């Protein structure tokens, strides 16, 4: 998929990209559609999975219910459609979370949920990319083409997920770890934020809770979060460091799974790391029982 | 392979280990045989790899002319002959790494020289562990059973082989990164230091050599490498990082083939790793390419 960083005054940017969309949302709906068709029986029963099937159905049906898009009236129109749905479709990740929790006990092949919710979160943070990119082409932002930021500061957006984290983390303890950031903290690029902002605050939610849950002796002074930047040609890399304890041996081959949590609801790494995967990068994790986690998020330069 | 840690007045769990020792060596070392008659041709035909092989088959013959141990005279000559090949083999990696240098070349399954090497390597290592654990059962060293340290301390290990490595560094440079050590700084455990003492020095001269060359400007004032110490359960990891600029991603599927450097020769990184393996732990690296590299040592605790 392409995000059009076309300019041009008469509008005729948002047409073609209009038209993109429009030729382009259908079909990743209807895979996703195929997708739930595909599911083991017994958990495409589920009424919640039923119920986020049945929402992939009515978007293709309207998405393709849309005449194709012939002037700006016609776009702004699309626009509007693609606006709904997006705002339908906001928590689908939490249906899909509660649907799958028991219904996959129910099946043996493990890999096979693994493998769908890989597939359609990934397909669905694209195509939510796709729809937005299109939609912010509307806007006037300073620094951004749609959703491309052409100067990205790391530790900026990082410092906006801190502030958010720590004040979750301060609500529920009484404080929250200190984040010291490393690197480089200069570095300015064309990035996209928004797998950022999906990754960044599961990472940073992660690390203060296993911070603070070591320290219930000493909530009011625990070990800093630190976090380096590391920014080259080829990537970036933003590793995020706690002094947390560490990752028990028994719980290593599963942190990776759905579901799995030692508590939200288990989602936070095994998302995380298919949308870096997912967008050319990786999430790499560091146990050192005893001591603490390092966290490495790598994501792939833009290519201009 | 067993390391006897049984103990006797009488002097019977020496004939006991000799016994042992004199079981199990010769098996051994024609397996290694068995491996340099395996070699491709071409390789096998190395004036230096040939002298290799000719020194196993010395070592086969001189083991297996022993005559069986029926008390303790027969053992102390016995050990005589262990001191004698473990001397004449002291130099066999650097002459592997030599004669396999260009030869290796010359055939085209990659893997085959990587297989070899790693499985003459760890081998030799067992059988110099076995060897050495029996001469070292003559000694009366505090807090020593043969090799094995009853008390070892990760951090002292580490400030020694730190000292040699700064050294090295100081005379290369003119100067050294100072390395600080945290985590579980008071940690005493059974261990056996001799694959330490094999891998410490490996890592710590990588990093700083990597710090060293990335600060031509300032060798005055250089990152100071700094080493975490994480002790369970189940195992012992030593993280050791740096700021020496990362390893570039065009070189990272290449830093852990026997032979590639930048620059020694090009084993630390392999062979480190290989050893790592073989007693059940492993080494992995997190390039942060523009900044420095994490590497951790992880090595399995000893089953008492
Ligand atoms: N930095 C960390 N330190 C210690 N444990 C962690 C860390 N990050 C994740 N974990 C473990 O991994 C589990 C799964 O994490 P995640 O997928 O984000 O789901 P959740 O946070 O909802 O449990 C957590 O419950 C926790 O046990
Ligand atoms: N900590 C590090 N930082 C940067 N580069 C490293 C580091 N450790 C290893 N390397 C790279 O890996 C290569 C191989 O290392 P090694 O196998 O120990 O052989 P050698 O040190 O003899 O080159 C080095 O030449 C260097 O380019
Ligand atoms: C555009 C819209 C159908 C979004 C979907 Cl892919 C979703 O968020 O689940
Ligand atoms: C005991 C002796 C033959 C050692 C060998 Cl395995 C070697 O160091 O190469
Ligand atoms: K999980
Ligand atoms: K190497
Ligand atoms: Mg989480
Ligand atoms: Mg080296």
């Amino acid at each position: 998929m392409m995000l059009y960083s076309g300019r041009s005054q008469d509008g005729s940017h948002l047409l073609k990209s209009g038209r993109y969309l429009q030729q382009e949302l259908p079909v990743r709906i209807a895979h996703r559609i195929k997708g739930f068709r595909s599911l083991p029986f017994i958990i495409g029963c589920n009424p919640t999975i039923l119920h986020v099937h049945e929402l992939y159905i009515r978007a293709f049906q309207k998405l393709t219910d849309f005449p194709p898009i012939k002037d700006q009236a016609d776009e702004a129109q699309y626009c509007q459609l693609v606006r709904q749905l997006l705002d339908d479709h906001k928590d689908v990740v939490t249906l899909l979370a509660e649907g799958l929790r028991e219904s996959r006990k129910h099946i043996e092949d493990e890999k096979l949920v693994r493998y769908f919710l890989d597939k359609t979160l990934t397909s669905r943070l694209g195509i939510r990319m796709l729809a937005t990119h299109h939609l912010a082409l509307h806007e006037d932002k300073p620094d951004f083409v749609g959703i491309i930021c052409t100067r990205l500061s790391p530790k900026k957006i990082i410092e906006k997920w801190v502030d958010f984290a720590r004040r979750l983390c301060e609500h529920k303890y009484g404080n929250a770890p200190r984040v010291r950031i490393n690197g480089h903290v200069a570095a300015r690029f064309p990035f996209i934020p928004m797998p950022l902002d999906y990754i960044l605050p599961e990472l940073l939610k992660n690390a203060m809770r296993a911070t603070m849950e070591s320290h219930l002796d000493t909530p009011y002074n625990v070990p800093d979060v630190v976090i380096t930047i590391a920014n080259n040609d080829v990537d970036l890399i933003i590793r995020i460091s706690d002094r947390g304890g560490g990752i028990a041996h028994k719980d290593l081959d599963r942190v990776m799974d759905y579901h799995f949590t030692t508590a939200g609801f288990g989602f936070g790494l095994p998302t995380s790391r298919a949308y870096a995967e997912y967008l050319g990068g990786s999430l790499q994790l560091q146990s050192l029982q005893g001591i603490g986690t390092d966290v490495y998020l790598r994501l792939r330069h833009i290519d201009g």
